[PDB]
């Protein structure tokens, strides 16, 4: 019959996982054995649990959901940072922790890996703060219901969930899992509300000429990217993407006008948004960074707020209205309103100004790195863009339809990109997978490139070596922004370990000129058997113009004085 | 006048810190500026926050207390694993997190680095589970009391504490700190209880010939190492150390009989403890690992339980009795009882059997590594011993008076030893600092060796390359015990980065024979300007005899069946 | 436009409330003002907050949902006991607490009614433990989403929820509420799972002659009472009700065999359940009391477990299958299987033995009270039966189709019945409402009878004056089971207060014989303007036979010795 462990394994396969990620520990080893019995998915190992969590986060970006398996307390507490990250970025990551033998509860027993006390609910209680569901399993009869509950919750809420499983019950028998269709069972839109939300939107824009659409970073979580284009093509108004929504709308679409991000918007976009009579915001996240230090907030009286599962429009709130349905029906009924796009064109603001190819023997500069990476973009490419100036470099790139950008702009844990790129490339090996990561960020999680070597993943890594934390320098500078430099190129042979117990096919190259970068890229593209790290040398102050302006607003928001209470 | 930040700085200097550890982030930059104004301590930077926390843990082992400064949520959640570690290992580590501008509470504001919701008490609430005190500071007037409370609590309980400081109040004025003596103010022993606990101990052993003393791993937390020797010298009974208490009792002392650890005890110790009429346990921790899978538990009827701040003896419980006072006073009143040591000697069990020097050209084996490391021990040496077979290799070493061993046996987070060794070597640069760390553990936290390079710390690192997780292999084996191999020796030149933006004086060497190891040790001893990593190659199954036996009991305890409820 | 307060008011009207319950306090007065603006519901006041919560609980039993409004901390903490009760009994009760001015967060301000510290998230965090959803509202813009989320959650989960509203935002403007239909929007059954669950049930009983149906106490929460009858009529097998499910199945139905409650079952039922080949359990709650101290637990091999939203049958678990749908579809597909009923009839066990009418001048006994109350039952009657021997007296009564019994057997808070009867009679004034409550229970919450007087509710109260806690006497006796006696009959004129500031039409009567009881019942039935309390005098040991037997098993389960861990 099924066991607690194989029940969990079958449910993971049923929701579409082809892989799950893990770090062994004595509290989870039997559970890992059970998961390995299901040959419809592979078990992938990680260096540490923070990286294991972020690897699952990256895999969920590629495949829609993911799972990570860690040991009690010492494994789960660090993995919590990555699970909070999954919560912040709306990804269904299932964290499963091994846990104490079920005889040790209420027994006055002190156990290894715990705090030295005799009670073991602290980890579960901590996990409730950063998950949508969190269940401890102490007996085998309780497992099927707790597993089904947390997996249904993760999928319908697009949030991470927690499970712990007593180490001595992982191989115990339980009931068999029913059909997979039950796991995707979710509310439909309330018919009357859906129709009323659509109707009130038509009423709201009936006498408004300039209707602009602002694409937000929960659009994919709502499963509404295709429906958005149906609507925007019907409307014919100007469409802009918020920074974190890059690649959630087609940039070669005739109505696309570029990035909306306050004073670091593409030319003409800020003025177009300001002059709109109505802004239809599709699942946006308005926080201190996306509003450019609270300087760029949508006019409340011009706003139609279409979240994933509700619409606020014309002064009325509509719960139980799914964004995909709302956009699809609105697309069928809306009239053609081109005024916002006419207005944008009338500014004659031109396209984003980009640098021409550098003299190849001149010293490398940031703009030349960005040009050559941008030239690699195809319909089959994904760029993983780390927190740092890589945010702003990636934002400036024109995406061919189908090309994807992965951003972690809400959580913003530097170092996320390395393990996230590993997990993503495991989930989508058919793609050209590019990682843009700063030197400062790289040092927090660099060891996961060794797993890329191990699984022969041809990830192209652009390591931006500007000697320190340049985005922090452009917010508020001090001696804490300085780091110890590494030979980053040389680290690839360290992870290969050729002549040691195993081998690898990673390559590490240095680029100090445009010519050296172009040559390194050719070698990277030809290396199909392992990752290629290109160490790019540029000055600390050689950064985007956008970062300089945005960093000043962030610094001011963070330090603004207390108000009188 | 003082500010919130300089108040904190002065309090940390007053409890004896010469250094604090940090990883910058926009929510803590101003706070770091304020801490830097106090020139009586240095601010040391770390690669990531899990390592920052463990670096503080290691420094508290050297100096008594420590502090780590991180950014909100993305920095604190991973640092929580290390703080839970400090709780488990009884070290006063002060975690200070930057936090949101104080205007963002109750304002409907979504902020970067948080969950996407508008409330910010989740981190504090999570921190309460793993600390002795935990205070959020939202206004400057509240800072002095919360800082004084958590620092007093940490010192008196020997436990980690938590602070968060709103980022816009770090430079705001507050009252000045009073005398340092107030921070160390603690209860004295209750005089009637102290005398009664001593008297009932005399009554309990009055007709008990064989009295053995069992030294436990909370002895240093009780500040009772020197008082323990006063008592054991007066009693003259056999003295044994639990595994995690190695170096908390002088091994050249005439009454010392070696390690007590169930069936992996030193020769004759297990039998001596079993035959004792009374066991006086000094601040023990009895858990599933220290009891060898619950197979070695002290006889309740023969036990005198002298914890740090209470004694249970002769059927009576005495709270408010401090262990240093109890031992000092009992030393003055106890009679000479040599029966247990006479019994031990009567066994003729001999000393722990150790291997003779290997043929220097033969393939390196585990026992030869342990012999050469043991030969480097002086009165000025400290050995940092990682979770893994290094636990058992270090346990076997004879310590000259003054030599120290640092263990993390309660928390047991593999990878602790790298950052802990960095922090310890910052705190105690005058000592011969040796790190024994397995390959699997090293990969969790390896980047903190670059900080050793940066501060020119001459840490001697023995990297045990047995290609995988051998201790886990000896508990329960599977494909999850296999790892990707690295060129560990070559990583030292990567962290030097000579020819790059800066430089280093680290050296990495390989040892595949006893002769190569001896040579590498000479070079390590002569390298005063950076760390020396010696990559030692041995087989997976070439491990201590003790690990094989202990691992089987641990596996059986972990998997024992549920009992009928 | 709508305000935070009138938004909440309209949502409560939309889910069907005609009344909400409240206790004034300065943190909620403006909120109460706003709620009063909606004239589609009445605001009902209570004596204290524990009674206010239980009044809402009773009202949800009558109408399906309810709301209670209290002041911060001093009002909410006692109301939490009643909210936990609503969670335990599966009732959608919405607790709304007033809360501090939104300027007092992060301001170093100490406030009245709170703990003396300067932070105010403790109440919210406590509420999360006993609710399905819990949201604090600090700004008006955040109110609509949090209100809609908690109300939808309460209805779909059939569980209580929590809201707190800053006292200075209750009259602030917010968006208007959409259609009421959105609040009832819930998942449908997964169609493949529903058909498969039905088919696997047919497969399971295919070669099983005696199929018995066991009706559980979550049948009403699943909305499946009528579907159960469709299925049982089609099957034609014996049908029994668990104790807490009394009145959730029609007792005049030809297949009904009476109460299943282990050794205190109706005659022939225990043997019939034991001999069944299959037991189909409809939404059961198996706990220490319903299993008669764990002596009566269903055979796992014979069990079909049809919960509210899942079925476990034939070794397979089916999430996403709603009980009403499962029973309706199974009713259409099942064959006639009368074997369990034939078996029951073949026992010739006879009907439950009931006492003949007493000599009317003899001293009143418990069986004569129960006979005269049972004779008052009509199709329009509800009996509210308090924890105590009234549980067992009520269980013995034959219900005419349509008559209801209300039990609080999972929470079991003595004193629940008085405020619950008040709230139920406000929600269902057309019914003949009978309260059976013991003297001990009455003393916890007696003051809510004054509200019955105030609103002129003709509740007939049988006060069972056996001088103390008889059910506790029959579990384990001591001096703690003794209470101070009151003139309970005389309390009705106290709550009238005729000749004081107002008036009342309550009547209190004493009954010491069957004749006196019959006369008091006549007066009670004729009193249409207020409650009538009949103080019935019986001996401490004059209790049901069932209580004696059940109490012994409960005492033994509670005291069973710890098992070896
Ligand atoms: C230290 C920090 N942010 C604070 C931070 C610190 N800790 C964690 C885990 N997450 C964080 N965001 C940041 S953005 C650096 O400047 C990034 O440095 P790098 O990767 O080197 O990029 P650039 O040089 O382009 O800025
Ligand atoms: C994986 C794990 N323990 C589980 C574990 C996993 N995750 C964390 C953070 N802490 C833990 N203790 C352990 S003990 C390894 O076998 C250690 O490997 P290594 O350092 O390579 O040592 P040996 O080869 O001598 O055993
Ligand atoms: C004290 C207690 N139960 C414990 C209890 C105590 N506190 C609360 C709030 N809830 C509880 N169930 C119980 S059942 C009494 O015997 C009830 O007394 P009474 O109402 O007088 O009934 P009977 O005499 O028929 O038993
Ligand atoms: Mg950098
Ligand atoms: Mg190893
Ligand atoms: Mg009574």
């Amino acid at each position: 019959s099924y066991t607690v462990g194989t029940y969990l394994a079958e449910r993971l396969v049923q929701i579409g996982l082809k892989h799950h990620f893990a770090v062994a520990g004595d509290y989870n080893l039997v559970l890992l054995d059970n998961l390995l019995l299901n040959k419809n998915m592979e078990q992938v190992y990680c260096c540490n649990e923070l990286n294991c969590g972020f690897s699952a986060e990256g895999y969920a970006r590629a495949k829609g959901a993911a799972a990570a398996v860690v040991t009690y307390s010492v494994g789960a507490l660090s993995a919590f940072d990555a699970i909070g990250g999954a919560y912040a970025e709306n990804l269904p990551v299932i964290l499963i922790s091994g846990a104490p033998n079920n005889n040790d509860h209420a027994a006055g027993h002190v156990l290894h890996h715990a705090l030295g006390k005799t009670d073991y609910h602290y980890q579960l209680e901590m996990a409730k703060n950063i998950t949508a569901a969190a269940e401890a399993i102490y007996t085998p009869e309780e497992a099927p219901a707790k597993i089904d509950h947390v997996i249904k919750t993760a999928l319908r809420e697009k949030k991470p969930v927690y499970l712990e499983i007593a180490c001595n019950i992982a191989s115990m028998p339980c009931a068999a899992p029913g059909p997979a269709s039950a796991l995707f069972n979710d509310e439909a839109s309330d018919e009357a509300s859906l129709n009323a939300a659509v109707d009130e939107t038509l009423k709201f824009i009936a006498n408004r000429d300039k209707v602009a659409v602002l694409v937000g970073s929960k659009l994919r979580a709502a499963g509404a990217e295709e429906a958005a284009v149906k609507f925007t093509d019907a409307l014919g108004g100007a469409v802009a993407t918020m920074a974190a929504a890059k690649s959630f709308f087609p940039e070669e679409n005739a109505l696309y006008i570029g990035t909306s991000w306050g004073e670091v918007s593409y030319p003409g976009v800020e003025k177009t948004m300001k002059e709109a009579d109505a802004v239809i915001a599709l699942a946006p996240v308005f926080n201190d960074y996306s509003t450019t230090g609270w300087t760029d907030i949508p006019d409340p009286k011009k706003l139609v707020l279409a979240e994933p599962r509700s619409v606020v429009v014309n002064g009325i709130r509509f719960p139980s209205v799914h964004l995909k349905d709302y956009l699809t029906r609105l697309a069928q009924k809306v009239s053609k309103k081109t005024g916002s796009l006419d207005f944008f064109k009338s500014l004659n603001a031109g396209e984003l100004k980009k640098a021409a190819p550098a003299d190849p023997s001149a010293p490398l500069v940031n703009a030349e790195i960005a040009r050559q990476v941008e030239a690699l973009l195809t319909p089959n490419t994904t760029v993983i863009a780390e927190t740092g100036d890589s945010w702003f470099n990636a934002q400036r790139m024109k995406l061919p339809n189908g090309a994807r950008v992965e951003y972690e702009m809400q959580w913003g844990h530097i170092g996320w990109s390395v393990p996230a790129a590993f997990g993503y490339a495991v989930g989508a090996p058919e793609r050209r997978n590019i990682l843009m990561v700063g030197d400062g960020s790289f040092q927090l999680t660099a060891q996961e490139v060794a797993q890329m070597v191990r699984l022969k993943l041809p990830v192209i890594i652009f390591l931006i070596n500007n000697y320190g934390y340049t985005i922090e320098v452009m917010i508020h500078d001090g001696p804490y922004n300085n780091i110890k430099n590494w030979d980053y190129a040389g680290l690839m042979e360290v992870f290969n370990g050729n002549g040691g117990y195993d081998s690898g096919a990673a390559k590490g190259l240095k680029a100090k000129t445009g010519g050296e970068l172009a040559e390194a890229i050719k070698v990277a593209l030809a290396n199909t058997d392992g990752p290629t790290l290109i160490e790019c040398f540029i000055g600390r102050e050689d950064c985007t113009e956008e970062l300089v302006k945005w960093g000043k607003r962030v610094a001011a928001a963070n330090s603004r004085k207390p108000v009188n209470k």
